[PDB]
């Protein structure tokens, strides 16, 4: 009962919080592959295996994990914008993205493309995004998103949570700029 607490613990922290420093990409709705799970668990505890993991899983008291299929996830707590239903937002006409000046070249050339993660997120709120570009730099640049634009090319936009949302890249059509 040990190892399976101080296992969770860490799947807790993996799934919920951050997945990137282990190396991994969740989906829009959280999930992470199992066997990726289990090898990032691995590197910690190197005795953890795939069915330790489905028995924290089924045996977990509170419902804090899902597998579906061959991938897992936390279903709440988390830290970093997940859709955990696939909701789309269709009513959207404007989202808005804050850039640090710094990154402008770049962003203006290829867009806002998935790094971390397997998706990027964007507010429907200008002063929120605006908020958010600050904590990654001084003297943030507003990115006005067409969100018919991101529709029209296929990229469904998903809500995360009061104003923010999620889509798998913004193409630099999508994007003009304000201040
Ligand atoms: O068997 C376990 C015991 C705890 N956990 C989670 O490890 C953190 C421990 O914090 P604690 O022990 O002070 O409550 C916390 O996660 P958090 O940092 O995201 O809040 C908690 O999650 P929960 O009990 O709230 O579901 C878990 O996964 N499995």
């Amino acid at each position: 009962k040990p190892e399976r607490k101080r296992v969770s613990k860490l799947m807790a922290y993996i799934l919920r919080h951050s997945p990137e420093e282990f190396g991994l990409r969740p989906d829009v709705e959280g999930f992470v592959s199992l066997n990726e799970l289990v090898n990032a668990l691995k590197t910690v505890y190197p005795e953890v295996t795939e069915e330790f993991v489905r028995e924290i899983v089924e045996n977990d008291p509170k419902g804090r994990y899902e597998i579906r299929g061959d991938r897992i996830r936390a279903r709440y707590g988390h830290s970093f914008p997940v859709s955990l239903d696939h909701e789309e937002d269709t009513e959207s006409r404007f989202l808005y993205h804050g850039t640090p000046r710094r990154n402008l070249p770049s962003i203006l050339k290829e867009g806002l493309k998935p790094m971390k993660r397997q998706y990027v997120h964007v507010s429907t709120d200008k002063i929120e995004a605006l908020e958010t570009g600050r904590r990654h730099g001084r003297e943030v640049v507003l990115l006005v998103i067409d969100a018919e634009c991101l529709r029209k090319r296929g990229f469904k936009i998903y809500k995360a949570g009061k104003n923010v949302r999620i889509v798998e890249r913004v193409p630099p059509d999508c994007i003009t700029l304000a201040v």
